[PDB]
């Protein structure tokens, strides 16, 4: 309220409206976002939204992961303190101004993806909406970040019949059926992300496209790095690879450290 000063407006969408900010305390750079309480159709636990929950839940020391400092109620939004790397740019934007990424700088990113992916479900939580615009890039850190929490669930192994993700990223099981397991799911999304990455683009705009998983690279792309892809992106969801085995597919090895990324690619 008093606590911080509001800068310019980062954007808004389905996961609210998002302003720069400074915690007044310490000058830390922030990131408020505001959800209206009518705009949230999932809760936990008084009564918070579940994104508040799922944020409780990852914030604690490993950074991959946005960390919620702070949050309060108003009467009919919610307003939660983010941290904000700064300089930072979304991986959406990156990808527009870059066109395809290098591959050794798609490993790194894909592989800070896959560590924050697994932090996330290892606090019990399943994001479900990992996209090039859910990502952020500190650019001198050359660390990423997740954000947007805001589609998430707890992590369980029964089936999830529920889904308000991004569609182009959503597996052909929910396409078909309405119904996916959480790592699986969450896998085929890497598959997306990483195709992303390396090809500037995403591969299947259309239901039938992802329903078909027939994958064309209109960028050169090595090998190794098509058939991860083709392995996320798996049809039958038991057919893709677990966090290890992306980790250990041999287009992993010899990963940059952030520092490093930032240095080479990040300028
Ligand atoms: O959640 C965020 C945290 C930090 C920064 Cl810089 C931006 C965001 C953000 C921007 C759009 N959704 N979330």
């Amino acid at each position: 309220e008093s606590q911080y000063q509001v800068g310019p407006l980062l954007g808004s969408g389905g996961f609210g409206s998002v302003y720069s900010g400074i915690r007044v305390s310490d000058n830390l750079p922030v990131a408020i976002k505001h959800v209206e309480k009518d705009r949230i159709s999932d809760w936990g636990e008084t009564r918070v939204p579940m994104e508040v929950v799922l944020l409780k839940k990852v914030s604690s020391g490993f950074s991959g992961v946005i960390r919620l400092l702070d949050w309060f109620e108003r009467p009919d939004s919610f307003v939660l303190i983010l941290e904000r790397p700064e300089p930072v740019q979304d991986l959406f934007d990156f990808i527009t101004e870059r066109g395809a990424l290098q591959e050794e700088l798609a490993r790194s990113f894909f592989w800070q993806v896959l560590e924050a992916v697994r932090h996330c479900h290892n606090c019990g939580v399943l994001h479900r909406d990992i996209k090039d615009e859910n990502i952020l890039i500190d650019l001198n850190r050359g660390e990423l970040k997740l954000i947007d929490f805001g589609s998430g669930a707890l992590l369980k192994d029964t089936v999830y019949t529920d889904f308000d993700g991004t569609r182009v990223y959503s597996p052909p099981e929910w396409i078909r059926y309405h119904r996916y397991h959480g790592r699986s799911a969450a896998v085929w999304s890497l598959g997306i992300l990483l195709y992303d990455m390396v090809c500037g683009d995403i591969p299947f705009e259309h239901d039938e496209e992802i329903i078909r998983g027939q994958v064309f690279f209109r960028q050169r792309v090595s090998s190794e790095c098509q058939h991860l892809i083709r392995w996320c992106l798996a049809l039958r969801p038991s057919d893709r690879p677990t966090f290890e085995e992306i980790q250990n597919h041999p287009w992993m090895q010899d990963v940059l450290l952030p520092q490093e990324t930032a240095e080479i690619h990040l300028h």
